């Protein structure tokens, strides 16, 4: 199943559910470059 809102992912392979987007992390910006999905806006 795709990734949900604020779900861990990578900008190299988008796997977020329709509507969301694999963007940088929220509060986790110290361990690896883990990008968290975010509710896009269009």
């Amino acid at each position: 199943g795709c990734k949900k809102l604020n779900s861990y992912c990578t900008r190299q392979h988008r796997e977020c559910c329709h509507g969301l987007v694999c963007r940088r992390p929220d509060y986790g910006i110290g361990r690896g470059i883990l990008w968290k999905c975010t509710r896009a806006r269009k």
